C-alpha cells in the first residue's frame, strides 16, 4: 500500500504549474512558472510555444525535488496528467521538431474577418450554421480559424502544408508531442471539440469541415479519450526524465475547463461547476447525450474515461470580466488598495441602492451574445459610493450566471442539484452568498480548490489504476478535504427586484460602433 | 483728483462678503461671515434674516477697518452696491420693522405642493401656461411661491397681512430696508424678474398674476432699476455708519447671477458669462427685446442701468453637477486625493477612448430636463481608467453647456460672441480648452475673478460717477485686469464626434421611477 503519487501539468493561460498529488489527492508539491503574453498588435495574442514546454519540464523537475526533499522514499510517479488552456493553437513540422511560428492564445481575434468570411462563404449569414456539427458557433475562439489563419499569413506555415509535414496542435497536443521526444501525435475528446473541426456525436473528425475551410486532414493528430495511455516522457529538457527517475507514462489529457468538472465529481448527469478565474466557465454535464441549445450557450464533450468508455457530454457558459473587473476596480480605478478591501467594502453597504454596473467590458456573453455592448454604469447620485459600485460588480457576475444556468434548460434537459466552485474569486464570501441566494441552491467550496489540475491526476491515476472505480475517487474526496458549504437566503421579492433591474440595465449597454 | 472706492455687499447662499474695489476695479479690502442653514425638515433650507444683516454690517466694518489701517489713500465709501442669492424671499412687518419667520431658500422644496396646484388649478396642467408673461415655468424656486406658502402656513404672517403690515421682499429689497433703518421699499428689477410676479416686457407687477396666485401687492416693493440712489447707510447694528465714515449712498443692487454678467463685462447683445462652481449657471444677454425659450431655458432681465434706462434682457440655463462631480469622484469614488490630481490625470490621456460620462446625479435640466436621468457611465473597457473617467466629466461638463448655448443661440436668434467664465472649475485648465473647442470661440478668463462682486460695485460706481460710461468700466477693465484668453483647439470632426456620443449617451440616462 505504500504511497502512489501522481502528476498533474497545469497548462494555463498565463503560467504552467506541475502538481504532484499522492493517493489521497493532497497536492504534496508544486511548482510554477509563467510564460509571456505576447500582444503584437491590439486585441492580439501570441504564445511562445517552447517557453511553454519548458515551463512544462521545470515545472516537474523542481517540484519532483521539493518532494524527495521531504519524502525521500518517493522513487516514482505512476503517471502524469495533462490539463490545459483549450483552442490555443501551435503549428510546428515533424522534422524540424520545432514551432514554425508562436501561438495564437484562445481568446486571440486576428481570426477576425475570416471568421466573417467563414460565417457568410459557407455560413450565408448563419454562424450557427455548422452548429449541430461542432457544438459552437463561428467565432474567432476555435482553433480552426486560428488553424487557417496561419496557412494564409505565415509563409512558415504555408510552407509546411506545401510539403505536407504540417503538425497543427492544441495544447494536450504540442504538449504529449514534445513530451515524448517527438513521437505523440494525439489529441482528445474536449480539446478537440474547441477545434471546430470535430463532430459532437461521432467523437472522430470532419474532412467536410476540414476542406471546407481549406485544412488538409492530415496535419490533425488522432483523437482518444481523457482517460488511456497516450506514451511515454523521452525527453530530457530540464533534466526531466533523470528526475523522474521511471519510465513514467503521460495517461491523462483533458480541457482545463472539463478537467475542472472531473476535479469537482461532476459524475452525474445535471451536475455543475463554475471556474470563478479572470473570466467564469460554468459547466453543466448532460449525459452521453449531446445535449444543443438555442440560447446561445455551447455544446462540448465533458468527458470519456478510457478506449469507449461512457462519453458525458456538456453544456457551457462564459462571463469575459469577473475576475477582471476585480482587478480592473482596483488597478484603473483606485477603488481599493488591497484585495480583501473589495469585499469589507461590498459588504459595508446594505446593496447597491439602485444602481446596476454591467461589466460587459469586452462584450456580453452568455445567453444574450452582444459583442456591442460595454461596461456601463446606471441609475448612480450622490449617495453612490465605491462600495456601493464593487458590491454592484459582484452581483452583476451572480445576474449573468443565473442568466447562464436557467438558460442551461428549456428543451432541457433539467434541474441543478447545487454548484461545486473553485476560482479564487470564490474565496470571496458575499460573492457565493449572493449567488447562492440568487440561484437559489447550495454553493459547495471545497478547500482543497486545485479541483483543475486534479482532474488531469484523476485521468492518469484511473487509466494506469492508482484508483480503479469513480466510485472510489468519489469515496477518498468525500474523505479526505472539507467541502465547505453556502446556503442560498433572501426574499423570492428580493431576487425578483434585482433581476427586473439587471433586464433593464442591459437594454442600455450596447455602444461599440 | 483723489482716488475712489466703491463698496460692494455679496450677500451669498452661505456667507456674507463686503468687498472694496478701487476706481482700478481692484478688491483691496474683504471680509467675510457666514451664517446659519436652518433645516427643520428634508428638503427644507432657510435662513435668518436679522443674522444676515448683522454679517453685511459686521462685514462691512471690519472690511472698512482693515482698509485705513492698510491704505493712507483711503477716506471713504463713494457708494454700496448689492448682489444677492435670488428668490429667497422675507416676510416682515413694516411697523416692528422685523421678520414674522424666517426666509425660505431658492433650493428649498416646501412650495412643491402649492407649485402642483398652480399647474393644475391655474395652467389647466402646463407649467409654462405663464411663461410669456415672467419668462419662468412653475418652479418651487421663484418668490412669490414662497410668498403664498408663509401667508397659508405662518400664523403670523397670515395676520401680518390683514393688518396691512406685511412686507415681502427678496434678499436686495430686505437689506436695502434695513440699511435704511426701515427707510426703503425697493427692488432692481433682476431680482423682481424671479418672483413669478413681474411681467418681463414691462418690468411691472402684473396685476393678473397677483389675483391669480392671491398675492396682495400691498405687499411688495418698488420696481427700480440695477444703478440708482436706492437710500442711505443709515444704520450702526455692528459698528457700520461709524466704519462708513460720512453719508454713503445705497447705488447698486443686483441678483447675482445677473451680477456676475455685468462684472464680466458682458454688455453687447450675444455675450455671456458661465460659472463654474458646484454647479453652472449660464447667462447670455440678449439685447434689448425679451426673448422666450422654446427649450425649457429661464428669460430673465440681464440689467438696466439708471432708472427707466436702456434694458438687457438674457437667457439663462444651469447644470446641477460641475463642481459636485468633481467632488464626487474625489470623495465617493477616491479617483483623487488632491484637486491639482483631477486635471493632471485628464490631461493624462488625449480622450475618453469612447466612454461618456453623464454625471446627472439629480436630474438633468438644460435644454432636455428630467428628474428621471441618473449619472451614468458608458462604453468602459478593461482599458478604461480613472484617468478617462475623469476627464469625461469634463467632457460632460461643457458638452451640457454646449446644448444649452446651442439652445440660447436658437431662441435668440444669435451666436456666441464670447464666454467669460468663473468660479473654481475655471481655473482648471483642460477643461476651458474643452470649452473653447466645442463652442468654437474664445472664452475670457479674468485674474480679478471676484465679478459677482464686481457687477454691484460698477452698479454703483457708475450712479455715482466713479466711471462715467460702460465703455469706460470696460476700458478700466482691460487696462487695470488682466484677462486669460483660451482660444479653440479640437478639430470639427472630433467635435461631432464627441457631441454625438454625447447625444446617444443621453438616451441611456433614463433611471429614476
Amino acid at each position: 500500500f505504500t504511497m502512489k503519487y501522481v502528476g498533474s501539468i497545469d497548462q494555463g493561460t498565463t503560467s504552467t504549474r506541475f502538481i504532484i498529488f499522492d493517493e489521497r489527492q493532497r497536492p504534496v508539491s508544486v511548482h510554477q512558472v509563467p510564460h509571456t503574453q505576447h500582444t503584437p498588435h491590439p486585441g492580439w495574442l501570441e504564445h511562445d510555444p517552447m517557453e511553454i514546454f519548458r515551463s512544462a519540464c521545470k515545472c516537474m523537475s523542481v517540484a519532483i525535488a521539493k518532494l524527495r526533499q521531504k519524502d525521500a522514499s518517493f522513487r516514482k510517479i505512476e503517471a502524469i496528467g495533462i490539463t490545459n488552456q483549450r483552442e490555443t493553437t501551435v503549428a510546428w513540422d515533424r522534422v524540424t521538431k520545432e514551432p514554425l511560428c508562436y501561438a495564437p492564445v484562445w481568446n486571440d481575434l486576428r481570426t477576425y474577418d475570416i471568421t466573417k468570411k467563414v460565417t457568410a462563404e459557407l455560413g450565408g449569414g448563419d454562424s450557427m450554421f455548422a452548429s449541430k456539427i461542432t457544438g459552437l458557433p463561428v467565432s474567432t475562439y476555435f482553433a480552426a480559424f486560428k488553424m487557417r489563419w496561419m496557412l494564409e499569413n505565415v509563409p512558415a506555415v504555408a510552407d509546411a502544408c506545401r510539403r505536407g509535414t504540417l503538425c497543427f496542435g492544441t495544447i494536450d497536443t504540442w504538449l504529449m508531442y514534445k513530451l515524448s521526444g517527438g513521437k505523440a501525435f494525439v489529441t482528445d475528446v474536449t480539446n478537440a471539440s474547441r477545434t471546430f473541426l470535430m463532430d459532437l456525436r461521432t467523437r472522430k473528425w470532419s474532412p467536410e469541415l476540414c476542406e471546407k475551410l481549406k485544412i488538409p486532414m492530415e496535419t490533425l493528430p488522432e483523437i482518444r479519450s481523457n482517460s488511456e495511455l497516450f506514451g511515454y516522457v523521452e525527453t530530457d529538457e530540464c533534466g526531466v526524465a533523470a528526475a523522474l527517475n521511471e519510465r513514467t507514462p503521460i495517461m491523462g489529457s483533458i480541457g482545463d475547463q472539463q478537467s475542472a468538472l472531473f476535479g469537482n465529481m461532476c459524475f452525474e448527469k445535471g451536475e455543475a461547476k463554475n471556474t470563478y478565474g479572470t473570466g467564469c466557465f460554468l459547466l453543466m454535464n448532460v449525459g452521453e447525450e449531446a445535449r444543443f441549445s438555442k440560447h446561445g450557450l455551447l455544446s462540448t464533450v465533458g468527458f470519456q474515461v478510457g478506449r469507449d468508455g461512457p462519453c458525458y457530454y456538456a453544456l457551457e457558459g462564459a462571463i469575459a470580466c469577473a475576475g477582471a473587473t476585480v482587478e480592473w476596480m482596483r488597478r484603473n480605478m483606485n477603488l481599493f488598495s488591497h484585495i480583501t478591501e473589495c469585499e469589507k467594502l461590498a459588504r459595508s453597504v446594505p446593496g447597491t441602492q439602485g444602481i446596476v454596473f454591467v461589466p460587459a467590458f469586452s462584450g456580453l456573453l452568455a445567453p444574450y451574445w452582444d459583442p456591442s455592448a460595454r461596461g456601463t454604469i446606471v441609475g448612480m447620485t450622490l449617495k453612490t459610493t465605491r462600495a456601493h459600485v464593487i458590491r454592484a460588480a459582484l452581483q452583476a457576475i451572480a445576474l449573468q450566471l443565473n442568466d447562464v444556468v436557467g438558460s442551461m434548460k428549456r428543451d432541457a434537459g433539467l434541474n441543478l442539484s447545487s454548484l461545486r466552485v473553485d476560482g479564487g474569486l470564490s474565496k470571496n464570501g458575499l460573492l457565493m452568498e449572493i449567488q447562492a441566494s440568487l440561484l437559489g441552491v447550495d454553493i459547495l467550496v471545497p478547500s482543497m480548490h486545485e479541483t483543475t489540475a486534479l482532474g488531469a491526476a484523476l485521468c492518469a491515476g484511473l487509466a494506469a489504476g492508482v484508483w480503479t472505480s469513480l466510485e472510489e475517487v468519489k469515496a477518498v474526496s468525500r474523505r479526505e478535504n472539507s467541502w465547505k458549504t453556502v446556503s442560498p437566503s433572501g426574499s423570492a421579492m428580493e431576487r425578483e427586484a434585482m433581476i427586473a433591474e439587471w433586464r433593464e440595465a442591459l437594454k442600455r449597454t450596447k455602444w461599440a460602433k
